[PDB]
RNA sequence: GGGCGGCCUUCGGGCUAGACGGUGGGAGAGGCUUCGGCUGGUCCACCCGUGACGCUC
């Protein structure tokens, strides 16, 4: 992954060298509450790992709250170059 | 939604010692498995990134 979560972060980087900011942070969660729910319908029995899930969720959730009520340019940007 | 909540400020702002991220590691019993593998936490370093983004009901 140090190919693919790298990519997001060259990606969603506010400047060359970043990789905390709130755009890459959420450009990581986003991306890896991807590739586990794909997964969770493989192994739809784990219940466990879906837990997991909910937290990234929420986790994103809170980032983007502080985002938004802090600099809604760069939050409106970030949400709609993903979703929502 | 409720309660609480870092440092400095001449209140306009400024920070990094929390939190999260990136990078590199630790763990003899995390989960699912079509057993050929996917996937969740967890602890530590740095002192690279954001910058209080936290905590609690």
């Amino acid at each position: 992954c140090k190919e693919e979560k790298q990519k997001v972060i060259q990606e969603f980087a506010r400047f060359p060298g970043d990789t905390g900011s709130t755009e890459v942070q959420v450009a990581l969660l986003t991306l890896r509450i991807n590739r586990l729910s794909e997964h969770l319908k493989v192994h739809k029995k784990d219940h466990h790992s879906h837990r997991g899930l909910l937290m990234m969720v929420g986790q994103r959730r809170r980032l983007l709250r502080y985002l938004q009520r802090e600099d809604p340019e760069r939050y409106r940007a970030l949400i709609e170059k993903l979703g929502i």
